[PDB]
Formats: structure tokens, sequence, C-alpha cells
């Protein structure tokens, strides 16, 4: 769920509020996304987007009525490091996997303050 995202990214950036520094930015941060990214972090969202697309395509996914942003897994944070739990059935597992690999890529490429809020005229 959103929430745990969150968390994520939390345990590889420690000095960041996600929600309030990768929430619309670029063309692909936040609900939504289409056009060519405008940077390497804004690819991560785009790569996150299709994790979820796919996930929603799996047949564990289709008999839930939550969606990625409503479905909660379990996970830990240890030393920074992530952990997705094996207790995670396989629609949750799968999504977290997507913010697992999402909140890794964040923490490994710039961040360009220009890009925050983002005109979607842009994409
Ligand atoms: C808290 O950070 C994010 C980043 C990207 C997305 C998304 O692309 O839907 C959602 C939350
Ligand atoms: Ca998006
Ligand atoms: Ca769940
Ligand atoms: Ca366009
Ligand atoms: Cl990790």
């Amino acid at each position: 769920a959103l929430w745990q995202f969150n968390g994520m990214i939390k345990c590889k950036i420690p000095s960041s509020e996600p929600l309030l520094d990768f929430n619309n930015y670029g063309c692909y941060c936040g609900l939504g996304g289409s056009g060519t990214p405008v940077d390497d972090l804004d690819r991560c969202c785009q790569t996150h987007d299709n994790c979820y697309m796919q996930a929603m395509k799996l047949d564990s996914c289709k008999v839930l009525v939550d969606n990625p942003y409503t479905n909660n897994y379990s996970y830990s944070c240890s030393n920074n490091e992530i952990t997705c739990s094996s207790e995670n059935n396989a629609c949750e597992a799968f999504i977290c996997n997507c913010d697992r690999n999402a909140a890794i890529c964040f923490s490994k490429v710039p961040y360009n303050k220009e890009h925050k809020n983002l005109d979607k005229m842009n994409c």
C-alpha cells in the first residue's frame, strides 16, 4: 500500500519525507503518467508504473478488490535494507517487489527540484 511504499523510501533515504519530495514529480511520479520521462528519477517512476500495471494483470491480484495503492503487504527495514516478507501472498509479494525496486532506484539517482510539480502538458 501507499503507506508502505512511503516507509520503504524512507528506509533508503532517511532524510526524506517521500510523499512530499517524490509525489507529483516529472511526468510519471504521481498518479498516472505518460510521455517521455524528464530525468532518471522520473524514469524510476515510469518503471514503477509499469510494474503496477503488470501486477493488476496477475490472476492473484484480480481476485482482490484492493489495488496496488491500497493493498497492504508486509516488509521490514533493517540497517537501511528492505526485505519483502515471505508471508506475502502472490499479489502483495509482487507489489512489494515493485515498491522495493523503486525505493532503491530513487536512492541512486539525482533529484532535480526543477521537475517538481511539473506541468502535465510537457508530457
Ligand atoms: C511517495 O512517492 C510516490 C512516487 C511515485 C508514485 C506513482 O507513480 O504513482 C506514487 C508515490
Ligand atoms: Ca505514476
Ligand atoms: Ca494485502
Ligand atoms: Ca504527450
Ligand atoms: Cl535494500
